[PDB]
Formats: C-alpha cells, sequence, structure tokens
C-alpha cells in the first residue's frame, strides 16, 4: 500500500533520528490518582498541544520508505523471554505518512517477530497526552494494561504519565 | 540495631540466592480493571495465600548480616539518570528477621545511594498479593504511583498484578 519495508541497516541511523515524531492534539488523556487506584479521562486543551520529543537477537527495528526514498516511519522491538512480552520500543510515522497504514503494517511486522519468538503478548508505552496514538492503539487490538505516573519526573516531560497498553499475541 | 551492613561482594552470591524471599499473607489487593482505569482494594484470602518464588557504577546490592553471621537481607538498585530514578531491583528479608528494621535500613542505603546519585525518586515492584511488603513500603515514604496488570501474563505469577510505588529522594 504505497511503501516497501525491511529490517532496518546501519545507513538507516540518520533518517531514523530526523523522522518528526511531533505531533498537534486538541485532547489529552488527565490521569487522576483517587488513592485506591487511578482514572483516565479524555479532556479537550484549548489551544492544541503541540509535543516535541528531543530524541543481538530479541531486538529488532522495522522501516518503512515511500516512494520518494524518504522514511515514512519505524518501529523498534524488544524481546523478553520470562514473560514473554515483546516490547514495543518506539514506534514514528512521518506527519504526511500518518493515517496511510504504514503505523497499522509496521505493528504488523512487530506481531509477526513476536508470533517467530513465541511472545505471549505486545506491549507499549505511550505519554497520556499523546490522544491520538493512544486511539491508534486502541483501533490495533491493544488496551489499557496499566500506567506509570513517575516515568517522567524530572524529564522534559514533567507533568505526563506513561501509559501501559497491550495486545495478547495470536 | 543488631546488624551489620555492607556493598555486596561476589562471595555473598550463595547466600543471597539462598534466602527465603517467601511469605504467608492473609489478605491481597485485588486489582479491578474499570475500563477507564483501576482500583485496588485489599480482601481478605482463606485459606492464607503463601508465595514462594523461583528466585557497573549505576548497579549496586547492600547486604545485611545478622550476629550469627547469616544473611539477614539485601537490596538491589539501579540507576537510571534519564528520569534520574533509582529503581530497587528486588530487597529481601529472611522470614525470622522481619519486623526488626532490616528493610528500613537497607532502603536507607539504598535512599543514600540515590541521593549520591541525584536521584529524584525511588521506584519498585511489588506483586498485588505482597499486601505485608506494600503496608511496609507505605510506612517507609512510598506510595501507588501506577502498576502493570500484564507484567506476569505467561509466568509462574500469572494471575498477579504488578503494582509500581514511588518516593520523592530528599
Amino acid at each position: 500500500t504505497a511503501y516497501r519495508y525491511r529490517t532496518s541497516v546501519p545507513g538507516d541511523a540518520e533518517a531514523i533520528e530526523a523522522l518528526d515524531g511531533s505531533f498537534t492534539t486538541d485532547t489529552v488523556f488527565r490521569v487522576t490518582a483517587t488513592g485506591d487506584g487511578f482514572t483516565l479521562r479524555e479532556v479537550p486543551v484549548d489551544p492544541p498541544l503541540t509535543k516535541v520529543f528531543p530524541d543481538d537477537p530479541d531486538s529488532r527495528t522495522f522501516v518503512a520508505y515511500g516512494d520518494d526514498g524518504d522514511l515514512a516511519g519505524f518501529v523498534v522491538v524488544s524481546y523478553s523471554g520470562w514473560n514473554r512480552r515483546l516490547t514495543v520500543e518506539d514506534i514514528e510515522v512521518a506527519p504526511e505518512h500518518r493515517g496511510h497504514g504504514v503505523g497499522r503494517a509496521l505493528m504488523g511486522l512487530a506481531t509477526e517477530f513476536a508470533r517467530e519468538r513465541g511472545a505471549g503478548h505486545l506491549w507499549l508505552e505511550v505519554t497520556n497526552v499523546n490522544a491520538p496514538a493512544i486511539h491508534a492503539y486502541r483501533r490495533m487490538g491493544f488496551t489499557l494494561c496499566g500506567l506509570d505516573t513517575a516515568l517522567y519526573d524530572g524529564t522534559a516531560s514533567d507533568g505526563e504519565q506513561a501509559l501501559y497498553m497491550s495486545m495478547p499475541c495470536p
């Protein structure tokens, strides 16, 4: 569907680094600590929030290239045998390529690798302010499996919470 | 307070391995996924649950030895500079030494190391079935900061959830 896919090579390092993982959102998932647990609620934000990030057999990176020779996206995966978890360390699609099936195809490639390793599930972390990726993950078969409100304390993302999502591996 | 404390040496490996990290509990924290979030509720369990486990500058292990020459307890810590987090990887006290101040002293030693590294917080993971460690952590200055319901899927601990607790570092 207009893209080429392969395992990354050292020469992809620059394009991976340069790829624009930034996004603008009209909503965020507000995380509330209730004492007994946590609640998430999608809330509107005005003005829209623009988030800019200042970014071996069990590990793998898959890249997606467009017709133009430009990197459309990548996914970095890591496998842990103790809990048979394939961690999606990072997944990013160039803003122009968003909503063109790149993310879904890369996640499918991540799923195939998980199956090869005999994974029981796929797992990912996503900032609570990334409402579009959260909704996109939900529509790829993932559901909220946890969170860490302290993950970003003392970082450039202080005030955000890490949200955890998982999918059983077919 | 009856114990000796130091940094571990290779020769402590056997005693660390052999130390009994098992526990019996009359209660557990039941984790409920509400869809919008998670709730934790301490519930009684009958019969009592007995849990048996089939167990470099930023990493460190501190040991506590009793008068008898036996290992009373240990704490394994790891530091991550990106979020200035000191992770308490593992902490275990021999059942006879429980409630004698060993855990508190080891956690204090973990806190001093965190300060030396310039940590902003201390962090730990604890199984939801470990109601006594959860209550002990709460009484050491930690509070629930998250959880991962999928951490133990496909393991010997399947059915348990990982609970995350943090403390700001003085």
